């Protein structure tokens, strides 16, 4: 039994964490085969950046890159959209099977946090529908990237950038595309408003049956259009009959139809928790997905 | 900025998981050096569970009875002993991937990383916290006994829970390293419970204080209070007692932010008294204690 916030063994991609430095600034560099991937922003001074000029100017002797005690010597260097990619001596001998992903908004990671090129801890985050995340970052946090494991294949999904003034954190894919609209430059920048995202809540209550949590049930159903009425009244995701099918297996597990479980979070909206909890929270939970939740609660290795 | 629950990074511990065969129970091993260390109830069959004797087994086994598999390899087991409710086994090969470990006996409040594995191979990594009642509020299905629980200290790994068995009320009970259980419990299927679970006050105040520092202030008072009547009134919220060396340890916090140990004390005897009125601190409805004063310090200052 239990529900646990649960990242992936994140073994496979310490195997991969780099120091870069420019002059005074260090962040944390993916070191895979001969490349190091890092955000393009650490070539900055503090003096609008004009990122191309500033990386065309620079010689190779520049970019400091530090694989724990060991120096790489960078004999290249290349800009894609908002990444660094540093062509390095050494292919990584430690390079796991990997490729590049980029995520749908409700769709949850592992980050790995690192600071110096030192992994430091490892959280689950999903990417909120405002494309923020609500992570924990520090100063030498940047370049901290965000990966699934699919079997032994790591799909590194997120590089981190910058932290916005509500205190949550914005950043690219490995390919340097911004997830939402954002800039790495100082210019003042802000959340848009977030939403909860439903599918994800409605999994979560799964999860709650699944662990023998049953208040909230209720033997009524609903339809589509009347949730949907009600969710964008308390700010929620729409739901569609795509999260419907997704939520099938777990339908079919528990004997509880997805549209009547829709009718248990209405009340709830509604309701509130009626000084209760649900597997130990007093707010409704929209970071587990139904695959997380399926994975959990079947085990999985890799 | 940011709060997160944060595990260790799972790599260190990866390196070690093998899974042990005996019979037709298997679970998993933690391989350091020359030695496999398992939970002893591998040895166990379906009759024996309830008053297992566990010398009587054991002599009854030779090495070659015990199945111990790292990846594809199969170890050879060339000596087998038992310390309390831990089997170790010597093995042919020494783990090469053998990190920096000590073995530690933490105490209740204390937390650590737990790497949930099945058949040797890790399905995920959280964080826990040694509830006041020897028990963890863990993520275990079958087969998942021998995973371990650690923190990690620069780059020695401090290894201070062995997995053992599930209560009826869906919490966990395990060991130290030496096979010592924490807390009242036997590994036998006999009835037994555990006691009445209490909130970990300093864990909670901790985190009270990492909220301050993260900006948030909505919840103080103008109130002090003294050490006596602030436990006269936690201990009827069912909180754990806390005692002048909890207040030592909390020092630098009420340091670092200015509010005297007892002057939050006053804080959150109020917020039992109200509850949250619909507010939150760093994103929970709930008091977290499963962050302990050096946690908040480690994710917060550096
Ligand atoms: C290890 N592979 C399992 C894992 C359990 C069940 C799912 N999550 C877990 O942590 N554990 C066991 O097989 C141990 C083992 C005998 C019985 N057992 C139990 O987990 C049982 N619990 C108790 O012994 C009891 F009653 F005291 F709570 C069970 C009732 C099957 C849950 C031994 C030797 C303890
Ligand atoms: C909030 C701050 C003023 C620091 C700024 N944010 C905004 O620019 C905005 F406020 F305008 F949004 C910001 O983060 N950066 C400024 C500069 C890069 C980025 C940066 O150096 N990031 C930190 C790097 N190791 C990570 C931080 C530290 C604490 N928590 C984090 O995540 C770039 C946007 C090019």
């Amino acid at each position: 039994s239990g529900f646990r916030k649960m990242a992936f063994p994140s073994g496979k991609v310490e195997g991969c964490m780099v120091q870069v430095t420019c002059g005074t600034t260090t962040l944390n560099g993916l070191w895979l085969d001969d490349v190091v991937y890092c955000p393009r922003h650490v070539i900055c001074t503090s003096e609008n950046p004009n990122y191309e000029d500033l990386l065309i100017r620079k010689s190779n002797h520049n970019f400091l890159v530090q694989a724990g005690n060991v120096q790489l010597r960078v004999i290249g260097h290349s800009m894609q959209n908002c990444v660094l990619k540093l062509k390095v001596d050494t292919a990584n001998p430690k390079t796991p099977k990997y490729k590049f992903v980029r995520i749908q908004p409700g769709q949850t990671f592992s980050v790995l946090a690192c600071y110096n090129g030192s992994p430091s801890g490892v959280y689950q985050c999903a990417m909120r529908p405002n494309f923020t995340i609500k992570g924990s970052f520090l100063n030498g946090s940047c370049g901290s990237v965000g990966f699934n494991i699919d079997y032994d294949c790591v799909s590194f999904c997120y590089m981190h950038h910058m932290e916005l003034p509500t205190g949550v954190h914005a950043g690219t894919d490995l390919e340097g595309n911004f997830y939402g609209p954002f800039v790495d430059r100082q210019t003042a920048q802000s959340a848009g408003t977030d939403t909860t995202i439903t599918v994800n809540v409605l999994a979560w209550l799964y999860a709650a049956v699944i662990n023998g949590d049953r208040w909230f049930l209720n033997r009524f159903t609903t339809t589509l259009n009347d949730f949907n009425l009600v969710a964008m009244k308390y700010n929620y995701e729409p739901l569609t009959q795509d999260h419907v099918d997704i939520l099938g297996p777990l339908s079919a597990q528990t004997g509880i139809a997805v549209l009547d479980m829709c009718a248990s979070l209405k009340e709830l909206l509604q309701n509130g928790m009626n000084g209760r909890t649900i597997l130990g929270s007093a707010l409704l939970e929209d970071e587990f997905t139904p695959f997380d939740v399926v994975r959990q609660c079947s085990g999985v290795t890799f």
